[PDB]
C-alpha cells in the first residue's frame, strides 16, 4: 500500500537529489558537461533505488530500465531548473547556457533548440513540481523482448509504472480544475514527454558519431556505474 498516491509522492519528493554543482572553448565545454552529467548520473541511481519497487525488480530489468532513459531522464532536469529562465539552459547554478553559445558543439544546436522549446512549452502549461516528480519516475519506468525468466519482475513493473501513473492522476485532480480540465492536462503532458522522448533520441544518434576525443563516453561511464552500483 506504499504505492498509493499521497506516500508515493511524498517519497519522489525526499528521493529527489540536491543538483550537482560545478564551477564553469569546443572541447572545454564537453569537459564540464561530461563532468557534470557523470556526477548526476550517479544520483540518477540512488534516485531509481529509492523507487518503491525498483531494487525488488530483476536485476535485468534494472539496468535496462536505466539504460534506457538517463538521456530522457537528464533532459527532463535540465528543462525544469531552466523553466523560469527563457532562452537558458540551467546545467547548474554557476554552468549557464545561452542560444547562440549552443552554437559551440558539434550540432548540439538541435538538441538545445528542441529542449528550449519545450521547455518553454512546460513553462506555459505551468507544470508543478509534484507533476515534474511523477512524470520523472514515469520515464524511469516506461521507455520489446522478454525472457521467461524474467515474467514475475514484468509483472511487477507494470504495477509500478500503473501507481506512478496514477499519482501523476492524484497530483492533478487536487489541482482543483475541472474533470475534463484534468483530462486534458494529463493529454497535454504527455504530449511533451513525446517530445523530450523525440530529442533525448536525437541525443543518442548524436552519440552514435560523436568526437570522443578529450572527453570520455558518457556511455562507458554510466556502464562502469551500473557495474558498480546496481550489480554489485
Ligand atoms: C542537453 C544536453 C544533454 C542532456 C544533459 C543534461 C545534463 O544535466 C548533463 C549532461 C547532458 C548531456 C546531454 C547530451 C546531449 C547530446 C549528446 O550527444 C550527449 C549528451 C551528454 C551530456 C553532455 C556531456
Amino acid at each position: 500500500d506504499a504505492l498509493s498516491p499521497e506516500q508515493l509522492v511524498l517519497t519522489l519528493l525526499e528521493a529527489e537529489p540536491p543538483h550537482v554543482l560545478i564551477s564553469r572553448t569546443e572541447a572545454s565545454m564537453m569537459m564540464s558537461l561530461t563532468k557534470l552529467a557523470d556526477k548526476e548520473l550517479v544520483h540518477m541511481i540512488s534516485w531509481a533505488k529509492k523507487i518503491p519497487g525498483f531494487v525488488e525488480l530483476s536485476l535485468f530489468d534494472q539496468v535496462r530500465l536505466l539504460e534506457s532513459c538517463w538521456m530522457e531522464v537528464l533532459m527532463m532536469g535540465l528543462m525544469w531548473r531552466s523553466i523560469d529562465h527563457p532562452g537558458k539552459l540551467i546545467f547548474a547554478p554557476d554552468l549557464v547556457l545561452d542560444r547562440d553559445e549552443g552554437k559551440c558543439v558539434e550540432g548540439i544546436l538541435e538538441i538545445f533548440d528542441m529542449l528550449l522549446a519545450t521547455t518553454s512549452r512546460f513553462r506555459e502549461l505551468k507544470l508543478q513540481h509534484k507533476e515534474y516528480l511523477c512524470v520523472k519516475a514515469m520515464i524511469l519506468l516506461n521507455s520489446l523482448v522478454t525472457a521467461t525468466q524474467d515474467a514475475d519482475s514484468s509483472r511487477k513493473l507494470a504495477h509500478l509504472l500503473n501507481a506512478v501513473t496514477d499519482a501523476l492522476v492524484w497530483v492533478i485532480a487536487k489541482s482543483g480544475i475541472s474533470s475534463q480540465q484534468q483530462s486534458m492536462r494529463l493529454a497535454n503532458l504527455l504530449m511533451l514527454l513525446s517530445h523530450v522522448r523525440h530529442a533525448s533520441n536525437k541525443g543518442m544518434e548524436h552519440l552514435l558519431n560523436m568526437k570522443c576525443k578529450n572527453v570520455v563516453p558518457v556511455y562507458d561511464l554510466l556502464l562502469e556505474m551500473l557495474n558498480a552500483h546496481v550489480l554489485r
